[PDB]
Formats: structure tokens, C-alpha cells, sequence
């Protein structure tokens, strides 16, 4: 089934998304998020501009082949823009693929591992208590993990000093059970995380993500050598060689790369390999920057794959998930993986339309 | 599609073959290798005894489940006889899922990524001349590619001296463009084996295998840094801790664990995952004891596995190849992928009886 049409789509219904859509000779279409916040119009133009026309007439069951291809053409570099170019087709071949097999995304991968896909939660706000507020709905709401955030009154320092009061209040409100994750946004050295990872230890957090800007993998050493609070990192990573020091070495626990930024299920899918070698699990990066399609790809994935940690959630808006129509449930805190051919999500164009690029 | 029955097979037809052979409620079947040269019964009895009865009630389409399933019940523990089982099941199950996604094994896996797959052949002889006739033969066959061996006139000692007269001789009458490659059986000890290697760089060898026993992968260090000439390991390995550091170290340039002794599709993928990470490449083990059925497996996984190097033929009798039909097919030196639903090998239950274990 060679490829006669494919092109990008972008809407903005709630907020810009960028989506390929491969057709191939025979009918069957896929898609697949090309999203790069911030800079969407540059991975547009790659598509359109470059990758598009090359894609016409080729074979569209040979993803592994045509992943190689395209990666080729970007002079063997990794990059944002280039892995999210190729991510998209990626998505779009595998959905074109598990159809053509009459099988959701997560059969052609290897079959379930599991029933439903554990998730967290954003709990922010300005102040511990506002904080404890959002922790307090989303447990309602059935969530078994949440990230918090809170404002720091007055600074590095007033920040290393608040984060365990944080953490502190919410073990003293809400038991040990729950899970806890906390994002440093990379505003540490790596001594500085250190210290903060042995402050809250305590507390046991599921994790501590983007400790220090990481662009130089042995950053996470010294972090790693003071303390056992577990350690997550990569939701910018674009390629394998961003983590395979980091997991070999065992600095990391949770590898946060998604599936858009990656490269796709072709890459991720040896970037997860690699990590079980080390106990490292995947914790993909779910903001909602990345469209429904990616996270419905993301689901599959999840449900598959052996060394699953957990999933992000950042809930669309009700305009997004209607121009994205899918068969992916979210109960009780858990994703469950749509059962239909494809990996479950499409796009409507004329829905999509209403919605133009701002 | 639930397990309904699984039953093993052991036929003769020229050798010893082990299939297990599983069927779906929906009638649908897959089989996959079991053979263990010299100890077939050992895994013949673990497939009846234990993993048979464990398979019945189970769903099918979940391989990586079931995968990781056996691979508890064997402790973790990695063993020519519990891989072999766990083989079995893996291309079973693999089978199951092209045939129910309508494409052969090759499209499952990511598609094609060459057309066919380079082997090559077998020449022995007792002197280097009965070798060079050997070659001149197959490559009358169309083998691009081919192992030497030849008797040792008179040891050690003599073997080193001698292999070095067996390559210059291949050289000499059959140019540069041929490929050869040369198995030591594991006789050296890595000095005696990196002697060898500098010897023999003259003569551009495709690859020297099995220079040293590897139990300890360190053994292949003073080879490495000894010689250029390219190394080939791992025909008797289970797992991929058995390679994970020569790998890493960049020891070996091709990796020939095979299908059944590998724990099958799944294990094997993530080797070569980690494999094309340090430039090493597939290079399957194939003699006869591994039956079609893997032989078929493999031409798949060789069709799509982007790090392929090279595909071992020892053809078999006529015999097996009646009582395992099969659609791959080899033409001028190379195999072709088969295009039925499964891997493309299924076996005659009735001719196979004809065939009683010896």
C-alpha cells in the first residue's frame, strides 16, 4: 500500500497542534502529532517543505525502513525539530500498520502487560495549603499520584528551604500511600539537588524530575551518589544518546522522553529496552502540548510495555478532544487503551478547521 | 483468542526436531522451534511437563506477558534448556499474531529494510585444497560469502601456523571481493587468539568466531586490542546478559545468538536493539539442529533488523523440508522473505510421525 497523499493539519482549539496525516493508495490513512510547542511552524515547514514530498510513492508498511530514511536525510542529527518531524510519521505509519492488522496499537507491539495505565496528577499552588487543596480533589477524583507545586515565599536558597515543607505537609495531610512527584525545573546545581534530594527523603517521593539541566549526562553523578530518592529526567530529551550514559550508569530511575520528542514507537521502543536492562522505567512527558494522538499512541505503549512507571496527565480541553476523537478512557486514575485498529485517534478536518493557527 | 491446546512434536526427519505447536480457541495455531541439539528430550519434557498445561486458558496475543510469565517460572534464570522453551512459545506466539494481522512475520516486526538477506556457506575440506574446491562450488551457487575450514596436517601450535596458509590460499585464487569467515571452536586462549587475529589481517576476514571461550566476557578484551581483524560470538548464549557487556565494550562486531537459543523474536529484538547501539551486527547462528521453523523466524528478523550483518545456511534434507513447508526461498546466495500470514512455515503433523525420535 504505497503512499499517494500526505500533508500536515494545524488547528488551534484550545491551543496550536500540529498533525501529519499519511494516505496511502488503497484508502487507510494514519496520523501523528508533529506538536512542538513554541516552535510549531518550523516542524510544519520541515514536513511540508521537505518530508512530504518524499514520502509520496513509498511503501508505507516499511516503517522501520522509512524511520531510517528520513533520519538519514537530517545528516544522522538529533534535534527537536528533526525528531519531532520524524515522530509524526512514525505515529502515523504504526497507526496505518496496526489497522491494516486489524488490531489496536498495544497488540502489534507485543500484547497487554498490563489492564490499565496508573497516572498522575498536577497539583499546584500558590501557597502549601492552596497546594493541598488541588491533592485533596484529584485523590477524589481517583488519582493515585500527584505532582505539587507551591509557591516559595520571598531564590535558590528560599526554594531548597520551602520544597520539604511542601512535601512534609502533604505526608502529614494525606498518609504515606499516595504517591508523590515534584518537579525542580532545573534550577539546581547538581550539589544543590543533591542536598534536596537528601532533605526529602524523608518524605519519600516517587520521584524528583529535572534536577539540573542534563545536556551533560554526568551531571546526574553527583546527585545519584548522595541520595535514594528516585531520580527522573528527560522530557526534552530528543534521542536515545541524550539518556544511554545515564541509564547505563544507573543515574536515572524514570525516563521521562515522549513518544513526539523521541522519534516515535520505533525509537522509544529501544529506548525502553535499553532502560529495563538498568531498572529504569518510562514515565512519558504528557503535557498538553502534546495532542490526544500522542497520547493515545502513548496509552498503547504504556499498556505494553514491560518496565511501565507511570503516565502524565494533563487533561485537554473539551474543544481539543472533539477535533481529536478517540477511543481512550481515563477511570478511576487509570488510562485504559482504546480497542480499536489504529492506535485509536483521528482527526476531524472540518471540525479541525474552525479552529486556524494563532 | 484463548489457548485451547499445546503439544509438543518431536520428529526425525535426517535429525532430531522439537515444535511446540499451540491452537487458539479460534482454530488459528503457530509453532515455534524447540530443538536442543543433544539434549532435545531435556526441553521436550520442560514444554510437556511445566510450560504446556501453564499456556492452556491463556490469551494468545500476549507475548511480552507471556514471555515475561515463563521467564519467572524458570527462577530468572537464564539456560540452553529454559530459553529454548520460552523460544518455542515467543515464535509460536508470533506466528499467532502475523497470521491474525494478516501479514507475514517481517511486516509485523517494522516492515522491510533490505529486499534479501546475504548468507553464507559451508566449506570444509581435510586439506586447503579440498577447502578451495568446497568454495569454488558455492560460489558457482551464487554464495557471496563463505566459512573455511580444513584439517590441520600433524595442536595448537600447528593450527596457528596453519590457518593463516588456508586464508592466503583462499586469497590467492579466489581475489578480495569474496567474503570469508572462519569459526576457531573456541581451541585458543585470547592471546593465542589475538595472535591469530593480527596474522590473519592480510586476508580481510568477514569475521573470526568463537576465538575463546566467553563465560567470563572479559576473555575477549586482549583480542580486541590486538587485532582489526572483525570478531563473532555468542552461537551458545541464552541471554543478553551473556553479551550485554562484549557489546558495550565494542569487543565484537557481530553478535550470533540464535532464535531458539535466545529466548526467540522478543529477546532477540532487544539484543540487536542493544547491538546496533556500538555498531555490532546480527549474525545468526543457523546449522541444521535449529529446524525451518526458526530458519524461517529468522529470515524474517533478518529482513527487517536495520543492524543485519549476515545469515549462517546449512541447508537441510529434503525430508525436513517436506515435513516443515514453508515460503522462504533462496536465490543466488541470499534468502528471500516469505509473504503468507506467520512466519511462513507450518508442519505435516502425519509426515512428521513418519519420522519417530532416534
Amino acid at each position: 500500500l504505497k503512499i499517494r497523499d500526505a500533508y500536515t493539519i494545524v488547528t488551534c482549539p484550545g491551543r496550536n497542534f500540529v498533525t501529519l496525516k499519511i494516505v496511502t493508495e488503497s484508502g487507510t490513512h494514519g496520523i501523528g502529532d508533529a506538536t512542538l510547542n513554541g516552535r510549531e511552524m518550523a516542524v510544519a515547514a520541515y514536513l511540508d517543505e521537505h518530508v512530504v514530498p518524499a514520502l509520496i510513492g513509498r511503501d508505507a508498511g516499511r516503517i522501520e525502513d522509512t524511520w531510517q530514511y528520513l533520519y538519514r536525510g537530517a545528516y544522522w542529527r538529533r534535534g527537536p525539530v528533526t525528531m519531532t518531524a520524524i515522530a509524526a510519521v512514525d505515529m502515523a505509519l504504526w497507526d496505518i500498520k496496526a489497522k491494516a492488522a486489524g488490531m489496536p496499537l498495544y497488540q502489534l507491539l507485543g500484547g497487554k502487560s498490563r489492564e490499565r495505565v496508573m497516572t498522575y496528577a498536577h497539583c499546584t499552588g500558590q501557597t502549601i495549603e492552596d497546594c493541598l487543596g488541588e491533592v485533596a480533589r484529584h485523590v477524589e477524583l481517583g488519582y493515585r499520584a500527584v505532582r505539587v507545586q507551591s509557591g516559595v515565599p520571598g531564590s535558590t536558597e528560599k526554594y531548597l528551604n520551602h520544597a520539604p515543607k511542601l512535601f512534609a505537609a502533604v505526608r502529614e495531610r494525606f498518609g504515606d500511600d499516595l504517591h508523590v512527584l515534584h518537579d525542580v525545573h532545573h534550577r539546581l546545581t547538581p550539589i544543590e539537588a543533591a542536598r534536596l534530594g537528601k532533605a526529602v527523603e524523608p518524605y519519600h517521593l516517587f520521584w524528583l524530575e529535572d534536577c539540573v539541566p542534563a545536556e551533560n549526562q554526568e551531571s546526574l553523578r553527583l546527585i545519584r551518589e548522595h541520595t535514594t530518592t528516585p531520580l527522573a529526567i528527560g522530557e526534552v530529551f530528543n534521542s536515545i544518546h541524550d539518556c544511554r550514559e545515564l541509564i547505563q550508569n544507573q543515574w536515572i530511575d524514570y525516563i521521562r522522553m515522549p513518544l513526539t520528542h523521541g522519534g516515535g514507537i520505533t525509537a522509544m521502543r529501544r529506548v525502553a529496552d535499553l532502560a529495563s536492562l538498568y531498572h529504569v522505567r518510562t514515565g512519558f512527558h504528557g503535557p498538553t502540548d502534546l495532542s490526544p494522538v500522542c497520547l493515545g499512541a502513548a496509552i498503547h505503549f504504556d499498556t505494553w510495555v514491560p518496565n511501565f512507571g507511570i503516565q502524565e496527565h494533563m487533561p485537554h480541553t473539551d474543544e481539543t478532544d472533539a477535533v481529536f476523537p478517540h477511543d481512550y478512557r481515563f477511570e478511576d486514575g487509570h488510562f485504559l487503551a482504546g480497542e480499536s485498529p489504529g492506535h485509536g485517534v483521528d482527526i476531524d478536518e472540518e471540525l479541525a478547521a474552525k479552529y486556524p493557527y494563532e
